[PDB]
Protein backbone atom coordinates (compact mmCIF):
# COMPACT_ATOMS: atom_id res chain seq x y z
CA UNK A 1 0.00 0.00 0.00
CA UNK A 2 0.73 3.61 -0.39
CA UNK A 3 0.07 7.49 -0.11
CA UNK A 4 -1.09 9.08 -3.55
CA UNK A 5 0.75 11.38 -5.32
CA UNK A 6 -0.38 14.37 -3.29
CA UNK A 7 0.11 12.60 0.67
CA UNK A 8 -3.89 13.57 1.28
CA UNK A 9 -5.14 9.66 0.58
CA UNK A 10 -4.01 6.19 0.96
CA UNK A 11 -4.44 2.93 -1.21
CA UNK A 12 -3.70 -0.81 -1.08
CA UNK A 13 -4.49 -4.03 -3.22
CA UNK A 14 -6.20 -7.22 -1.60
CA UNK A 15 -6.49 -10.49 -3.30
CA UNK A 16 -9.46 -12.37 -1.64
CA UNK A 17 -8.92 -15.17 0.44
CA UNK A 18 -10.20 -19.20 -0.08
CA UNK A 19 -11.71 -18.52 3.70
CA UNK A 20 -12.93 -14.69 3.86
CA UNK A 21 -15.71 -15.82 0.87
CA UNK A 22 -19.36 -17.05 1.51
CA UNK A 23 -21.62 -19.27 -0.34
CA UNK A 24 -21.55 -17.52 -3.82
CA UNK A 25 -17.49 -17.85 -3.78
CA UNK A 26 -17.53 -13.91 -3.21
CA UNK A 27 -16.31 -11.84 0.01
CA UNK A 28 -17.90 -11.37 3.10
CA UNK A 29 -19.73 -7.84 3.80
CA UNK A 30 -17.52 -8.79 7.50
CA UNK A 31 -14.05 -9.26 5.27
CA UNK A 32 -15.25 -6.01 3.07
CA UNK A 33 -15.45 -4.47 6.79
CA UNK A 34 -11.92 -5.74 7.72
CA UNK A 35 -10.40 -4.61 4.32
CA UNK A 36 -11.65 -1.49 5.22
CA UNK A 37 -9.90 -1.44 8.78
CA UNK A 38 -6.49 -2.77 7.69
CA UNK A 39 -6.71 -0.18 4.64
CA UNK A 40 -7.62 2.34 7.57
CA UNK A 41 -4.95 1.06 9.76
CA UNK A 42 -2.18 1.19 6.85
CA UNK A 43 -2.98 5.14 6.05
CA UNK A 44 -2.46 6.32 10.32
CA UNK A 45 0.66 4.11 9.90
CA UNK A 46 1.91 5.88 6.71
CA UNK A 47 1.89 9.74 8.25
CA UNK A 48 3.19 9.02 11.49
CA UNK A 49 0.24 7.40 13.89
CA UNK A 50 -5.14 7.11 15.34
CA UNK A 51 -4.18 8.91 18.22
CA UNK A 52 -2.26 12.26 17.50
CA UNK A 53 0.58 13.74 20.00
CA UNK A 54 -1.92 15.53 22.33
CA UNK A 55 -4.70 12.84 22.15
CA UNK A 56 -2.08 10.50 23.75
CA UNK A 57 -1.11 13.69 26.63
CA UNK A 58 -4.59 14.21 27.46
CA UNK A 59 -5.91 10.54 27.28
CA UNK A 60 -8.39 10.47 24.06
CA UNK A 61 -9.32 7.94 21.48
CA UNK A 62 -11.74 8.34 17.96
CA UNK A 63 -14.63 6.28 18.64
CA UNK A 64 -16.72 4.74 15.64
CA UNK A 65 -20.48 6.48 15.67
CA UNK A 66 -21.23 5.63 12.61
CA UNK A 67 -20.52 2.83 9.72
CA UNK A 68 -22.19 3.12 6.02
CA UNK A 69 -21.27 0.80 3.80
CA UNK A 70 -22.51 0.05 -0.07
CA UNK A 71 -21.15 -2.81 -2.08
CA UNK A 72 -22.42 -2.95 -5.98
CA UNK A 73 -20.61 -6.20 -6.48
CA UNK A 74 -18.57 -8.59 -4.43
CA UNK A 75 -15.33 -9.41 -5.10
CA UNK A 76 -14.82 -13.19 -6.21
CA UNK A 77 -12.26 -15.37 -4.48
CA UNK A 78 -8.88 -14.32 -6.06
CA UNK A 79 -10.04 -11.15 -7.17
CA UNK A 80 -8.18 -7.83 -6.56
CA UNK A 81 -9.68 -5.02 -4.85
CA UNK A 82 -8.33 -1.97 -4.71
CA UNK A 83 -9.36 0.21 -1.80
CA UNK A 84 -8.94 3.86 -1.40
CA UNK A 85 -9.06 6.00 1.46
CA UNK A 86 -9.04 9.51 3.32
CA UNK A 87 -9.80 11.44 6.36
CA UNK A 88 -11.66 14.99 7.03
CA UNK A 89 -12.41 17.04 9.80
CA UNK A 90 -16.06 17.65 10.54
CA UNK A 91 -15.68 20.68 12.42
CA UNK A 92 -15.99 20.35 16.18
CA UNK A 93 -18.15 17.10 16.10
CA UNK A 94 -15.51 14.89 15.18
CA UNK A 95 -13.77 13.38 11.68
CA UNK A 96 -15.21 11.94 9.01
CA UNK A 97 -13.10 8.73 7.17
CA UNK A 98 -14.80 7.56 3.32
CA UNK A 99 -13.31 4.49 1.47
CA UNK A 100 -13.93 3.91 -2.56
CA UNK A 101 -13.19 0.25 -3.39
CA UNK A 102 -12.80 -0.64 -7.33
CA UNK A 103 -12.28 -3.70 -9.29
CA UNK A 104 -8.23 -4.11 -9.93
CA UNK A 105 -8.96 -5.20 -13.31
CA UNK A 106 -11.90 -2.50 -14.53
CA UNK A 107 -11.02 0.34 -12.59
CA UNK A 108 -14.77 0.54 -12.11
CA UNK A 109 -16.03 1.30 -8.53
CA UNK A 110 -17.40 -2.05 -6.81
CA UNK A 111 -18.24 -0.67 -3.33
CA UNK A 112 -18.00 2.83 -1.05
CA UNK A 113 -17.91 3.16 2.54
CA UNK A 114 -18.26 6.51 5.43
CA UNK A 115 -17.86 6.54 8.93
CA UNK A 116 -18.17 9.40 11.50
CA UNK A 117 -15.93 9.15 14.63
CA UNK A 118 -16.23 11.14 17.82
CA UNK A 119 -13.58 11.66 20.28
CA UNK A 120 -13.97 10.07 23.60
CA UNK A 121 -11.99 10.09 27.11
CA UNK A 122 -10.58 6.29 27.35
CA UNK A 123 -11.19 6.28 30.80
CA UNK A 124 -14.41 8.25 31.57
CA UNK A 125 -15.53 6.95 28.13
CA UNK A 126 -17.13 10.51 27.95
CA UNK A 127 -17.69 12.16 24.56
CA UNK A 128 -16.08 15.53 23.68
CA UNK A 129 -15.83 17.96 21.05
CA UNK A 130 -12.70 18.36 18.92
CA UNK A 131 -10.57 20.59 20.04
CA UNK A 132 -8.22 23.15 17.96
CA UNK A 133 -4.64 21.80 18.90
CA UNK A 134 -6.20 18.29 17.51
CA UNK A 135 -8.16 19.71 14.44
CA UNK A 136 -5.31 21.64 13.32
CA UNK A 137 -2.78 18.32 14.05
CA UNK A 138 -4.74 16.27 11.54
CA UNK A 139 -5.72 18.57 8.96
CA UNK A 140 -2.12 18.78 7.51
CA UNK A 141 -3.26 14.95 6.27
CA UNK A 142 -6.24 15.80 5.01
CA UNK A 143 -8.03 17.35 1.83
CA UNK A 144 -9.16 20.84 2.12
CA UNK A 145 -11.34 21.03 -0.10
CA UNK A 146 -14.45 18.47 0.48
CA UNK A 147 -14.42 15.09 -0.89
CA UNK A 148 -17.19 12.92 -0.03
CA UNK A 149 -17.53 8.76 -0.72
CA UNK A 150 -21.31 9.81 -0.33
CA UNK A 151 -22.00 13.06 -1.96
CA UNK A 152 -25.68 13.24 -3.28
CA UNK A 153 -27.97 15.40 -1.42
CA UNK A 154 -30.48 13.06 -0.13
CA UNK A 155 -28.17 9.94 0.55
CA UNK A 156 -28.52 7.39 2.77
CA UNK A 157 -25.78 7.42 4.85
CA UNK A 158 -26.82 10.43 6.45
CA UNK A 159 -30.57 8.66 7.26
CA UNK A 160 -31.91 9.15 11.00
CA UNK A 161 -32.41 5.69 12.41
CA UNK A 162 -35.09 4.72 14.96
CA UNK A 163 -35.68 2.55 17.35
CA UNK A 164 -36.98 -1.06 16.61
CA UNK A 165 -40.29 -1.88 18.93
CA UNK A 166 -41.23 -5.16 20.85
CA UNK A 167 -41.79 -8.03 19.30
CA UNK A 168 -39.40 -8.21 17.12
CA UNK A 169 -40.08 -10.19 13.34
CA UNK A 170 -37.24 -11.97 14.13
CA UNK A 171 -34.20 -12.47 16.75
CA UNK A 172 -31.11 -14.79 17.48
CA UNK A 173 -30.31 -14.57 21.28
CA UNK A 174 -27.28 -15.71 23.28
CA UNK A 175 -24.70 -13.87 21.37
CA UNK A 176 -21.69 -13.55 23.25
CA UNK A 177 -18.19 -12.73 22.00
CA UNK A 178 -14.48 -15.50 21.87
CA UNK A 179 -11.01 -14.00 21.84
CA UNK A 180 -10.90 -14.12 18.22
CA UNK A 181 -13.50 -11.29 17.99
CA UNK A 182 -11.17 -9.01 20.19
CA UNK A 183 -8.35 -6.47 19.01
CA UNK A 184 -5.11 -5.86 19.73
CA UNK A 185 -6.23 -3.97 23.21
CA UNK A 186 -9.07 -6.79 23.98
CA UNK A 187 -11.80 -5.16 22.54
CA UNK A 188 -14.53 -5.75 20.99
CA UNK A 189 -13.61 -5.49 17.22
CA UNK A 190 -16.25 -3.05 15.02
CA UNK A 191 -16.54 -5.77 12.10
CA UNK A 192 -18.19 -8.50 15.10
CA UNK A 193 -21.45 -5.97 15.87
CA UNK A 194 -21.81 -6.12 12.23
CA UNK A 195 -21.86 -10.11 12.15
CA UNK A 196 -24.21 -10.44 15.19
CA UNK A 197 -26.67 -7.31 13.17
CA UNK A 198 -26.53 -9.81 10.45
CA UNK A 199 -27.14 -13.30 12.56
CA UNK A 200 -30.72 -11.85 13.22
CA UNK A 201 -31.60 -11.94 8.92
CA UNK A 202 -33.27 -15.63 7.74
CA UNK A 203 -31.47 -17.50 5.74
CA UNK A 204 -33.89 -17.30 3.11
CA UNK A 205 -33.01 -13.90 2.46
CA UNK A 206 -29.23 -14.46 2.90
CA UNK A 207 -29.85 -17.61 -0.12
CA UNK A 208 -31.70 -15.42 -2.69
CA UNK A 209 -30.79 -12.01 -2.18
CA UNK A 210 -27.43 -9.84 -1.67
CA UNK A 211 -26.68 -7.40 1.08
CA UNK A 212 -26.36 -3.71 -1.17
CA UNK A 213 -26.33 -1.54 2.29
CA UNK A 214 -26.19 -1.13 5.78
CA UNK A 215 -26.03 1.43 7.95
CA UNK A 216 -24.75 0.94 11.75
CA UNK A 217 -25.24 3.06 14.77
CA UNK A 218 -22.53 2.44 17.83
CA UNK A 219 -24.30 3.35 21.06
CA UNK A 220 -22.78 1.25 23.30
CA UNK A 221 -19.39 -0.71 23.38
CA UNK A 222 -19.89 -4.63 24.22
CA UNK A 223 -17.63 -6.13 27.00
CA UNK A 224 -15.82 -9.28 26.64
CA UNK A 225 -18.31 -10.93 29.24
CA UNK A 226 -21.45 -9.26 28.19
CA UNK A 227 -24.24 -11.57 26.34
CA UNK A 228 -25.81 -9.82 23.36
CA UNK A 229 -29.69 -10.66 21.76
CA UNK A 230 -30.18 -9.31 18.21
CA UNK A 231 -33.43 -8.30 16.83
CA UNK A 232 -34.65 -7.46 13.07
CA UNK A 233 -38.03 -6.14 11.94
CA UNK A 234 -39.00 -6.34 7.95
CA UNK A 235 -39.32 -2.76 7.13
CA UNK A 236 -40.85 -2.99 3.32
CA UNK A 237 -38.01 -6.59 -5.69
CA UNK A 238 -36.09 -5.18 -2.23
CA UNK A 239 -36.10 -6.00 0.93
CA UNK A 240 -35.49 -3.32 4.02
CA UNK A 241 -34.49 -4.19 7.82
CA UNK A 242 -34.68 -2.49 10.72
CA UNK A 243 -31.57 -3.98 13.16
CA UNK A 244 -30.95 -3.61 17.19
CA UNK A 245 -28.58 -5.32 19.05
CA UNK A 246 -29.24 -4.92 22.66
CA UNK A 247 -27.64 -6.87 26.13
CA UNK A 248 -29.49 -9.92 26.88
CA UNK A 249 -30.04 -9.19 30.13
CA UNK A 250 -31.34 -5.66 31.03
CA UNK A 251 -31.77 -4.75 27.54
CA UNK A 252 -29.45 -2.33 27.52
CA UNK A 253 -28.97 -0.77 23.72
CA UNK A 254 -25.97 -1.39 21.69
CA UNK A 255 -26.21 -0.69 17.90
CA UNK A 256 -29.16 0.08 15.74
CA UNK A 257 -29.01 -0.27 12.43
CA UNK A 258 -30.98 -0.66 8.68
CA UNK A 259 -29.65 -3.02 5.51
CA UNK A 260 -31.24 -3.24 2.07
CA UNK A 261 -31.11 -6.60 0.00
CA UNK A 262 -31.28 -6.97 -3.46
CA UNK A 263 -32.83 -9.96 -5.14
CA UNK A 264 -29.98 -12.38 -6.87
CA UNK B 1 2.36 -17.28 -4.14
CA UNK B 2 4.01 -20.05 -7.00
CA UNK B 3 4.76 -23.25 -7.08
CA UNK B 4 8.89 -23.67 -5.98
CA UNK B 5 11.70 -25.06 -9.14
CA UNK B 6 10.61 -28.61 -8.67
CA UNK B 7 6.87 -27.92 -9.15
CA UNK B 8 6.14 -30.66 -6.10
CA UNK B 9 5.62 -28.00 -3.20
CA UNK B 10 4.11 -24.28 -2.70
CA UNK B 11 5.28 -20.94 -2.09
CA UNK B 12 3.42 -17.49 -0.30
CA UNK B 13 4.37 -14.40 1.43
CA UNK B 14 1.55 -13.01 3.63
CA UNK B 15 1.66 -9.75 5.69
CA UNK B 16 0.22 -10.03 8.84
CA UNK B 17 -2.87 -7.31 9.27
CA UNK B 18 -3.96 -5.04 11.88
CA UNK B 19 -7.36 -7.62 12.85
CA UNK B 20 -5.23 -10.70 12.58
CA UNK B 21 -2.97 -10.26 15.66
CA UNK B 22 -3.90 -9.93 19.64
CA UNK B 23 -2.97 -8.26 22.97
CA UNK B 24 0.84 -8.88 22.32
CA UNK B 25 0.70 -7.39 18.48
CA UNK B 26 1.59 -10.83 17.25
CA UNK B 27 -0.67 -13.08 15.02
CA UNK B 28 -3.09 -15.13 16.50
CA UNK B 29 -2.56 -19.16 16.52
CA UNK B 30 -6.28 -18.86 14.45
CA UNK B 31 -4.72 -16.42 12.31
CA UNK B 32 -1.83 -18.97 11.72
CA UNK B 33 -4.11 -21.84 10.98
CA UNK B 34 -6.28 -19.29 8.57
CA UNK B 35 -3.05 -18.61 6.33
CA UNK B 36 -1.97 -22.45 6.69
CA UNK B 37 -5.83 -23.39 4.83
CA UNK B 38 -5.13 -20.10 2.57
CA UNK B 39 -1.52 -21.36 1.01
CA UNK B 40 -3.32 -25.24 0.76
CA UNK B 41 -5.98 -24.04 -1.32
CA UNK B 42 -3.63 -21.73 -3.50
CA UNK B 43 -1.16 -25.07 -3.85
CA UNK B 44 -4.39 -27.40 -5.18
CA UNK B 45 -5.44 -24.54 -7.76
CA UNK B 46 -2.23 -24.00 -8.92
CA UNK B 47 -1.99 -28.25 -9.54
CA UNK B 48 -5.49 -28.36 -11.45
CA UNK B 49 -7.78 -28.60 -8.53
CA UNK B 50 -9.12 -30.73 -3.20
CA UNK B 51 -11.05 -33.30 -5.26
CA UNK B 52 -9.37 -35.40 -8.00
CA UNK B 53 -11.35 -36.36 -11.24
CA UNK B 54 -12.35 -39.53 -9.84
CA UNK B 55 -13.24 -38.40 -6.32
CA UNK B 56 -15.76 -35.65 -7.89
CA UNK B 57 -17.02 -39.19 -9.80
CA UNK B 58 -17.75 -40.81 -6.90
CA UNK B 59 -18.89 -37.79 -4.19
CA UNK B 60 -15.55 -38.65 -2.27
CA UNK B 61 -14.16 -35.41 -0.26
CA UNK B 62 -10.77 -34.97 1.94
CA UNK B 63 -12.02 -34.68 5.50
CA UNK B 64 -9.49 -33.25 8.37
CA UNK B 65 -8.55 -36.39 11.16
CA UNK B 66 -5.86 -34.35 12.52
CA UNK B 67 -4.26 -30.94 12.80
CA UNK B 68 -0.80 -30.74 14.56
CA UNK B 69 0.92 -26.67 14.61
CA UNK B 70 4.23 -25.62 16.46
CA UNK B 71 4.99 -22.39 16.59
CA UNK B 72 8.28 -20.66 18.19
CA UNK B 73 7.46 -17.14 17.13
CA UNK B 74 4.37 -15.16 16.20
CA UNK B 75 4.59 -12.79 13.38
CA UNK B 76 4.41 -9.34 14.43
CA UNK B 77 1.52 -7.05 13.21
CA UNK B 78 3.38 -5.42 9.38
CA UNK B 79 5.93 -8.54 9.59
CA UNK B 80 5.94 -10.61 5.70
CA UNK B 81 5.79 -14.26 6.88
CA UNK B 82 6.84 -16.77 4.16
CA UNK B 83 4.85 -20.04 4.04
CA UNK B 84 5.31 -23.67 2.12
CA UNK B 85 3.43 -26.40 1.73
CA UNK B 86 3.66 -29.83 0.24
CA UNK B 87 1.11 -32.98 0.59
CA UNK B 88 2.14 -36.94 0.53
CA UNK B 89 0.27 -40.03 0.34
CA UNK B 90 0.32 -42.41 3.23
CA UNK B 91 -0.61 -45.34 1.44
CA UNK B 92 -4.20 -46.09 1.41
CA UNK B 93 -5.17 -44.50 4.98
CA UNK B 94 -5.08 -41.01 3.50
CA UNK B 95 -2.77 -37.98 2.84
CA UNK B 96 -0.90 -35.66 4.58
CA UNK B 97 -0.04 -32.13 4.27
CA UNK B 98 3.02 -30.37 5.99
CA UNK B 99 4.03 -26.63 6.10
CA UNK B 100 7.22 -25.14 7.27
CA UNK B 101 6.90 -21.05 8.40
CA UNK B 102 9.21 -18.61 8.11
CA UNK B 103 10.51 -14.99 8.68
CA UNK B 104 10.70 -13.53 5.32
CA UNK B 105 13.79 -11.13 6.61
CA UNK B 106 15.88 -13.88 8.33
CA UNK B 107 14.71 -17.30 6.56
CA UNK B 108 14.57 -18.37 10.35
CA UNK B 109 12.27 -21.26 10.67
CA UNK B 110 9.09 -19.77 13.24
CA UNK B 111 7.17 -22.62 12.87
CA UNK B 112 5.75 -25.66 11.50
CA UNK B 113 2.80 -27.85 10.75
CA UNK B 114 1.41 -31.08 9.70
CA UNK B 115 -2.01 -32.45 9.00
CA UNK B 116 -3.61 -35.91 8.75
CA UNK B 117 -6.46 -36.88 6.10
CA UNK B 118 -9.07 -38.92 5.38
CA UNK B 119 -11.48 -39.94 2.58
CA UNK B 120 -15.20 -39.49 3.77
CA UNK B 121 -18.27 -40.01 0.70
CA UNK B 122 -20.12 -36.65 1.04
CA UNK B 123 -23.29 -37.84 1.13
CA UNK B 124 -23.09 -41.27 3.77
CA UNK B 125 -20.45 -39.22 5.59
CA UNK B 126 -18.68 -42.99 5.90
CA UNK B 127 -14.79 -42.80 6.03
CA UNK B 128 -13.10 -45.08 2.96
CA UNK B 129 -9.70 -46.13 2.36
CA UNK B 130 -7.83 -44.19 -0.26
CA UNK B 131 -8.37 -46.67 -3.96
CA UNK B 132 -5.45 -47.06 -6.35
CA UNK B 133 -6.72 -44.61 -8.87
CA UNK B 134 -6.93 -41.71 -6.41
CA UNK B 135 -3.38 -42.62 -5.51
CA UNK B 136 -1.90 -42.68 -8.68
CA UNK B 137 -3.39 -39.04 -9.54
CA UNK B 138 -1.81 -37.43 -6.53
CA UNK B 139 1.73 -39.10 -6.45
CA UNK B 140 2.26 -37.18 -9.56
CA UNK B 141 1.75 -33.55 -7.13
CA UNK B 142 3.76 -35.20 -4.05
CA UNK B 143 7.53 -35.33 -3.51
CA UNK B 144 8.54 -39.71 -3.84
CA UNK B 145 10.80 -39.27 -1.22
CA UNK B 146 9.75 -39.00 2.06
CA UNK B 147 9.35 -34.96 3.55
CA UNK B 148 8.54 -34.63 6.66
CA UNK B 149 7.82 -31.20 8.91
CA UNK B 150 8.20 -33.76 12.01
CA UNK B 151 10.75 -36.34 11.29
CA UNK B 152 11.93 -36.40 14.87
CA UNK B 153 11.16 -40.58 15.78
CA UNK B 154 8.76 -40.49 18.24
CA UNK B 155 7.36 -36.87 17.87
CA UNK B 156 4.29 -34.88 19.26
CA UNK B 157 2.69 -35.13 16.04
CA UNK B 158 1.71 -38.84 16.37
CA UNK B 159 0.94 -38.71 20.41
CA UNK B 160 -2.31 -40.53 21.56
CA UNK B 161 -4.71 -38.20 22.36
CA UNK B 162 -6.69 -39.16 25.40
CA UNK B 163 -10.67 -38.36 26.14
CA UNK B 164 -11.12 -35.58 29.18
CA UNK B 165 -12.86 -37.20 31.91
CA UNK B 166 -15.51 -35.68 33.94
CA UNK B 167 -15.14 -32.76 35.93
CA UNK B 168 -13.14 -30.79 33.78
CA UNK B 169 -11.07 -28.17 35.49
CA UNK B 170 -12.07 -25.28 32.91
CA UNK B 171 -15.63 -25.03 30.77
CA UNK B 172 -17.08 -22.66 28.08
CA UNK B 173 -20.33 -22.95 27.74
CA UNK B 174 -22.95 -22.31 24.67
CA UNK B 175 -20.53 -21.49 22.42
CA UNK B 176 -22.24 -21.30 18.65
CA UNK B 177 -21.06 -20.66 15.30
CA UNK B 178 -22.14 -17.67 13.35
CA UNK B 179 -22.21 -17.15 9.37
CA UNK B 180 -19.07 -15.75 9.63
CA UNK B 181 -17.73 -19.40 10.91
CA UNK B 182 -18.96 -20.57 7.98
CA UNK B 183 -16.90 -21.88 4.98
CA UNK B 184 -18.29 -21.17 1.62
CA UNK B 185 -19.94 -25.02 1.47
CA UNK B 186 -21.60 -23.86 4.58
CA UNK B 187 -19.76 -25.78 6.95
CA UNK B 188 -18.06 -24.43 9.89
CA UNK B 189 -14.33 -23.67 9.13
CA UNK B 190 -11.65 -25.95 10.93
CA UNK B 191 -10.07 -22.74 12.17
CA UNK B 192 -13.38 -22.38 14.57
CA UNK B 193 -12.75 -25.32 16.47
CA UNK B 194 -9.30 -24.20 17.21
CA UNK B 195 -10.80 -21.32 18.63
CA UNK B 196 -13.41 -23.22 20.72
CA UNK B 197 -10.88 -25.24 22.29
CA UNK B 198 -8.79 -22.56 23.65
CA UNK B 199 -11.67 -20.21 25.31
CA UNK B 200 -11.57 -22.82 28.20
CA UNK B 201 -7.84 -21.68 28.72
CA UNK B 202 -8.38 -19.27 31.57
CA UNK B 203 -7.36 -15.91 31.21
CA UNK B 204 -4.62 -15.36 33.13
CA UNK B 205 -2.59 -18.56 31.27
CA UNK B 206 -3.26 -16.46 28.42
CA UNK B 207 -1.54 -13.12 29.45
CA UNK B 208 1.41 -14.46 31.10
CA UNK B 209 2.25 -17.53 28.75
CA UNK B 210 2.30 -18.05 24.73
CA UNK B 211 0.90 -20.92 22.83
CA UNK B 212 3.63 -23.31 21.43
CA UNK B 213 2.07 -26.59 20.47
CA UNK B 214 -1.48 -27.49 19.88
CA UNK B 215 -2.51 -31.35 18.68
CA UNK B 216 -6.19 -31.37 17.66
CA UNK B 217 -8.30 -34.41 16.57
CA UNK B 218 -11.50 -34.11 14.21
CA UNK B 219 -13.96 -36.81 15.54
CA UNK B 220 -17.24 -35.04 14.36
CA UNK B 221 -18.60 -32.25 12.65
CA UNK B 222 -20.38 -29.28 14.68
CA UNK B 223 -23.33 -28.17 11.98
CA UNK B 224 -24.77 -24.70 11.78
CA UNK B 225 -27.61 -25.03 14.68
CA UNK B 226 -25.47 -27.22 17.11
CA UNK B 227 -24.30 -25.72 20.66
CA UNK B 228 -20.98 -26.89 21.74
CA UNK B 229 -19.32 -27.00 25.73
CA UNK B 230 -15.66 -26.68 25.45
CA UNK B 231 -13.58 -28.24 28.39
CA UNK B 232 -10.06 -28.31 30.09
CA UNK B 233 -7.93 -29.78 32.65
CA UNK B 234 -4.33 -29.07 33.23
CA UNK B 235 -2.58 -32.48 33.00
CA UNK B 236 1.35 -30.63 34.18
CA UNK B 237 5.70 -24.91 31.33
CA UNK B 238 2.27 -25.79 30.81
CA UNK B 239 -0.26 -28.20 29.36
CA UNK B 240 -3.32 -29.30 29.31
CA UNK B 241 -5.90 -31.88 27.64
CA UNK B 242 -9.13 -30.66 25.89
CA UNK B 243 -12.55 -31.61 24.85
CA UNK B 244 -14.49 -29.86 22.84
CA UNK B 245 -18.35 -31.77 22.98
CA UNK B 246 -22.16 -31.04 21.91
CA UNK B 247 -24.11 -29.04 24.91
CA UNK B 248 -26.88 -31.58 24.86
CA UNK B 249 -26.22 -35.43 24.46
CA UNK B 250 -22.61 -35.10 25.20
CA UNK B 251 -21.51 -36.31 21.85
CA UNK B 252 -17.36 -35.40 21.26
CA UNK B 253 -16.69 -33.31 18.26
CA UNK B 254 -12.66 -33.01 19.40
CA UNK B 255 -10.36 -34.16 21.58
CA UNK B 256 -6.74 -32.19 21.56
CA UNK B 257 -3.53 -31.28 23.77
CA UNK B 258 -2.06 -27.53 24.48
CA UNK B 259 1.65 -26.79 25.52
CA UNK B 260 2.31 -23.26 27.13
CA UNK B 261 6.00 -22.05 27.63
CA UNK B 262 6.12 -18.49 30.33
CA UNK B 263 6.59 -15.39 28.27
C1 LIG C 1 -6.23 3.55 12.76
C2 LIG C 1 -7.04 4.10 11.63
C3 LIG C 1 -8.51 3.78 11.73
O1 LIG C 1 -9.37 4.65 11.83
N1 LIG C 1 -8.80 2.46 11.71
C4 LIG C 1 -10.07 1.84 11.59
C5 LIG C 1 -10.54 0.88 12.47
C6 LIG C 1 -11.79 0.33 12.27
C7 LIG C 1 -12.55 0.65 11.16
C8 LIG C 1 -13.89 0.00 10.93
C9 LIG C 1 -12.06 1.59 10.27
C10 LIG C 1 -10.82 2.17 10.46
O2 LIG C 1 -10.32 3.09 9.60
C1 LIG D 1 -8.03 -27.25 -0.83
C2 LIG D 1 -6.67 -27.54 -0.28
C3 LIG D 1 -6.67 -27.83 1.20
O1 LIG D 1 -6.33 -28.91 1.66
N1 LIG D 1 -7.09 -26.80 1.98
C4 LIG D 1 -7.15 -26.74 3.39
C5 LIG D 1 -8.32 -26.53 4.09
C6 LIG D 1 -8.29 -26.48 5.48
C7 LIG D 1 -7.10 -26.59 6.18
C8 LIG D 1 -7.07 -26.52 7.68
C9 LIG D 1 -5.91 -26.76 5.46
C10 LIG D 1 -5.93 -26.82 4.07
O2 LIG D 1 -4.79 -26.99 3.36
Amino acid sequence: GSLTEDGLSYKEKFVVRSYEVGSNKTATVETIANLLQEVGCNHAQSVGFATTTTMRKLHLIWVTARMHIEIYKYPAWGDVVEIETWCQSEGRIGTRRDWILKDSVTGEVTGRATSKWVMMNQDTRRLQKVSDDVRDEYLVFCPQEPRLAFPEENNRSLKKIPKLEDPAQYSMIGLKPRRADLDMNQHVNNVTYIGWVLESIPQEIVDTHELQVITLDYRRECQQDDVVDSLTTTTSNDSQFLHLLRLSGDGQEINRGTTLWRKK
